[PDB]
């Protein structure tokens, strides 16, 4: 298997304002949505799940560069996909 | 090994507009997209390459089916992961919001 797909459900795709506080109740959800598609301890975090969070946070970080800028976003997309699960989510920057 | 994550250039997203008619160039153009990120022959597909595909045809009509009901649709993304590669895509069917406002709701 060196081909996957997945067709994501509408609560699975994550519309991300990189402009909101990283304190921010929407930034939580984004974390815990993560969280628990990786079925993940948060205290206890695999090496596997660390490299995610660590994705994930230089993702938010590029977002916030770019619309610094007047610049577009140039990786506007999350995909984490569960390979055991096949539960797949996808957090967007719209535009 | 269990948790795959990938940042998705611009370019590897694809808008999709299901109000397209279902044998538009459109959705050849997405099809594509698709066969050229698995490397696929679409000649002789594996049948990993054809459970992709048919995912995908699949994924269309139901964007249509759905789009019939609601201004939303059920599953409005279709994921594409070369494992080999990390290599993803994503496409994606978004209403384009246009016009204009005064201001209130």
């Amino acid at each position: 298997m060196r081909n996957f797909s997945s067709r994501v459900d509408l609560q699975s795709i994550v519309l991300v304002d990189e402009s909101q506080s990283i304190t921010s109740d929407h930034f939580r959800a984004c974390w815990n949505a993560l969280i628990i598609a990786m079925e993940a301890n948060p205290s206890e975090l695999s090496s596997g799940e660390e490299a995610v969070m660590a994705d994930f946070s230089e993702w938010i970080a590029d977002l916030k560069a770019d619309a610094d800028k007047a610049s577009y976003v140039r990786k506007p997309a999350f995909v984490y996909v569960n390979l055991n699960t096949g539960f797949t989510c996808v957090f967007v920057r719209l535009l």
